[PDB]
């Protein structure tokens, strides 16, 4: 069926995509989190 | 008739596109849904 | 007259055809309100 | 005249056929606007 | 006359032909308008 | 005259034939435009 | 007179031959007539 | 006139054939329309 | 009368026909009345 | 009378060739009907 | 007329859909409105 | 003139019908505002 | 001259004939239009 | 001459005969060509 | 000229079926667009 | 010459008749002319 | 030439006949393409 | 011309509708913007 | 040529349809874009 | 030879009605052409 | 010889009559062609 | 007006829903401000 | 009659080709009702 | 008689002639409703 | 008597020639009417 | 010949009612198109 | 020999004639084929 | 027979021309059906 | 018998000329027949 | 032969009459062509 | 013979004017499928 | 005997005039069978 | 009714994703509550 | 057979006309196709 | 039958253009689709 | 240009939206703004 | 080409059309814009 | 050809449309894109 | 076959579109993620 | 290719408007980021 290999073609580009959003929203969190965590334990020591 | 076969295969083809498109919709759903529940619990916890 | 029974034998096919129509028309529409369902109730509870 | 009573014979077969068409006319009218307003409806409320 | 008996029994004659032609013509021309009817009706139903 | 007289006869005898002549052709034409005049009324009337 | 008697005679006999004449025309024209108005009013009727 | 009286006859003939396609015509033309009508208004409602 | 036989027989020839082209139509209108169906509810469904 | 002998055989003869002449002439419109409405029927039904 | 009880019989069929639309659209928004509620007054009271 | 009844009997169905065709809109226009303003309404009472 | 008087009295015949048949063409005509101009006007304006 | 005055009666009889013969055909005449105009009008009418 | 009195009352009753023609499309335009407008502006009003 | 004499008044006795012949030959071609080209072009027209 | 004059009143006829033909159908088609315009623009302005 | 009372008739009508559908509005959007007033000034003041 | 005034008459109801066409679209146009800047206009502000 | 005269007077009477028919023919298609073509280009135009 | 020059007078005075009549079989002929051309162009024009 | 009387039932209905939504804000709002104030004037008074 | 074996062998030809024009149109109807399907699924899926 | 047998060979011919030309009507009929139907079916089917 | 042996002689020889005379008519009348079917059904075939 | 002439006239006719059509379809569609931009324009700019 | 001289005489005379006559028939059959074949094409073409 | 042969000579004919008949039929509708679904095709998948 | 003899020449003379003009009458039929089925063939298949 | 000239000239005749109908055709057809193509392009640029 | 030489000299003179008929009738009939061709494919293509 | 030598030159004559009646006949039939079938071929090709 | 059926299981589909939704949403509110006291109640205690 | 080779030369001008044709319908759905592919396009980037 | 292998042609055509259909479609819908979720899962991630 | 002072309208009547539009926001921030820097300024008084 | 001139003028209004948005635009965008800004920044600066 | 000529003329007319197609489509699209990106860059900017 | 090449070049003309329509989307979509996470890190970070 | 340049000169632009995009946004945060600096450093320094 050449709607079935559409649709299977369509799923494995969606499953690609979400592959590179994971890894960018991991490096955005990873500085959001880290300059957030920085700035509170600096003046929690001090 | 030829009508009630034609009919029945259409729906039938219907059946296997619904089945294609709530498989897609699962795995976009639940990219969409993790990435929302990570960055929220991310920030909450620390 | 044979105009009688061949309206009649018409009228009879519609009636069969309406009732393939509305059992796909059922399929269809209840996957397409699912999706939506399924989308909208997610993001909410997320 | 010969002719009179065939005239009002016609005009009595074309009555039968009228009939027969506005029965066969209401129920495909019926299921057309059935299944539009179905779909309106559903989707509206969902 | 037998002139005038040969006229009256031609008419007689011809009356009866023109008896059997208007009961032929009916016949033909319902049959012919029956069936362009039944097509008009039958299209502008479905 | 016996001359005249037959001439006479003669001419009195032409024209009950002519007479007789005119009544047949009446019934005659009559038919005929009254098929021919049913056959045009009916068609155009459906 | 003996010649006189004779003319009786022979327009006599005519009176008869006239009448026989008479019967064949009729027989043979109403054939004629017939066949003729059989074929037209067949082919106005059809 | 033969014919004077034989022309009239013809035109009151055609006249009441006239009378019979009306009525016909008014009864066919009518139940289209309404057909038409029908369906377009309850197109537009829905 | 040799007429009046022959012209029952032309018009029961014709009924005969007629009874022929009414099988036929039947036959033809049905089917493109179907497909004409067939194609408008799968499309209503779809 | 030899003379209305003579007359009497030739009108029975002519009676003869009419019923001959009749009989062709109905095989022969019979078959021109046939041709003409199997031809006008079949193009109406298609 | 047909149209009369056609038409008045699809105003009927339309307040069946209605009738239906109305109790699935309070069931969702009662969800969707609850759910709102509840995250709101726990986040307010906690 | 037979039309002049004929278009005016054809202008009084439509009076009608358009009549039959503003007591369906208003019922289901009706409907789908009174659904569009009670989830608005709740959404922005909630 | 005999025969001027015949073909005077001929044209006066040929004219009133011409009179009788221009009656029958009006009025046959007339209806033939009035037909074909209401089917024409009622199509559009619906 | 006696011979001279014969030859005077044949001549004046001859004329009388003559206007005899005038007379008929007008009135056969009259009615061929009444009869045909009539059947030519009435089909052109028609 | 009879044809030129035909020809003028002819195209009298033209002009009077264009009349009704006009007053009928007047009314259904009426309708169609009023329901038109009705859905558009009350839409845009909620 | 007297057999000249009569030659020539049987020719200006023709001459007589064919101007005769030909004024009614203008009234009744004028006549089925016009009733064609009135058919024709009311037929046209609408 | 009687024939000259006579050809030369029908072309005359025939002239006046496209003067009636022509005024006929402006009127007919103006008030049929005005229909038209009429229903497309208030369409568009809708 | 018919189809500029038409027109303007139509114009007056949208002008209505357009009358009604302010009015709808200005009550429409006075509560949404009267409660979203309330909500904030509420918050801010408190 | 009588066309020539035909066609210019009709492109004059052409252009003052146009006219009528540009007034009712002013309106409705003008009336919607009004509600659509109210609406998103005391939206910001408030 | 009277009859080489009598054939060449007889082409020119034919060759001048063949120039009388061709002019009728030239002023009737044209017109008939006329009307079609403007029908034609109006619908196309509007 | 005096009966030589008798004949030679005959065949003198036969000449005479053959002239005679070839005159007057030119203008019937001319007449008989003349009016045949005249109806059979007049068909073809119109 | 049956538009009139539709445009005025859905204001009713519109300014009943906004009465019930002024009635659920006014519920919300209290307890919103209500938790606040008591929190805020609990701790300060401490 | 020979006509009856025709006029069936008639009705065999065309059931035959309601057969294949069946088959086709199962197959056209097919692929644009999957065409259909195939994108909304789709768009509803992503 | 020499008459009855030239009677009885005649109708032979005639019946030999009706059968040719019933089997040429078959198979002419037949191709030119074949491809009228073909033309209709693949419009259709496509 | 010799004279009435030669009576005999004269029926006799004249009986042969009857009966020449019947099958030269036979043969030739069957050519005529054989030409004149062929021309007829072959017409009636195509 | 005179044929070249009446058709090259023809063509001519023909030219200038293509003249009249082009002008009056470019003021009707620049009208529709005008009104399609005004709408297109209006609504994106607001 | 006189009667050969005689005999040909005759028949050369025919021939003449044959040419005259042949000479006439092409002029009045090429009149009526372009009649023919101008209104033909002027339709068609159209 | 001599009609014999030439009757199976033609039915030959007509079967040849019936083959060339079905050859361009073919090719034309192929032409005509590839054009239709070539421009259906591609506007679905665009 | 001479008389005999004469008979049978004339008869196998007469047999000459009808096999002589059947051979004609199937070339100019054939001719005919051929052209028709060209025409109407060339038309259907187009 | 005469025949073989007169049949030449009428196929050159017709040859000329095709070159004229070619150029008309070609004339009314591209400008017909050319407003469709005018709207559709209009419309997509739109 | 100088019959037989008659009747093949008569055959010939067929013979050629049938193939002067086919050349013709090619000329024609290829030209007016030539015309529907084009306007056909003209009108899909564009 | 010189009376059987006067029969043989009457008998040698009469063949003569035969032969020369003969040559006459061919070429008279000859002229008119031409004509006839000149103008049916024009017809047909026409 | 189909369209009943179909209402209530969409609406019975809605009443589980209600559920699962429910669900989902006490999971996680109940982890962003618990985060919330924890670290509130740890801090404050401190 | 003068008819093959028509046939086949016109099959041969059809399948020219469709090459045309192809070529024409590829250029014009290239230019549809390719204007709403770039304004799909475009809109989706943006 | 021609026509068997005619539909058969026609619907290999199909099948051949449903596949060219299903490739375009794959390609277009593919790319808008990876437009799509690359447009969502860029502003997720960010 | 109707479309001219239509747009030049529309900008006015934007402008004076545009005018209440901050009239009302210098109020509403007005507020906010006092309420803030009140309660800012008396605690940091305080 | 008349084509090309009411093209450009299109284009042309088309250009107009660009102007008098793009105006209405900087308007509109530009007190969205400012507003917007107005509030954040005394937000910020207070 | 004339065709191939026309053909051709036909495809170099559509060429030019489709170039003026291109250039009213590039200004209005790139038109309204360019007002789509003025606003979305505006008010993310500001 | 030429559809087999248009539809190769229409998909190939496709993925041109497809290629500058994704060059398009990236510069797009770069510049408004590049614009939020500006925004964003610069306020985290300051 | 004018889509090629239509979609490289869409681009261009859009490169500039996000040019004037980063202007914006640069001036814009330049001042939030500066008060925000400002305030938090005045009140840390004091």
């Amino acid at each position: 069926d050449p709607a079935k290999a559409a649709f299977n073609s369509l799923q494995a580009s969606a499953t690609e995509y979400i592959g590179y959003a994971w890894a960018m929203v991991v490096v955005i969190v990873g500085a959001t989190i880290g300059i957030k965590l920085f700035k509170k334990f600096t003046s929690k020591a001090s």
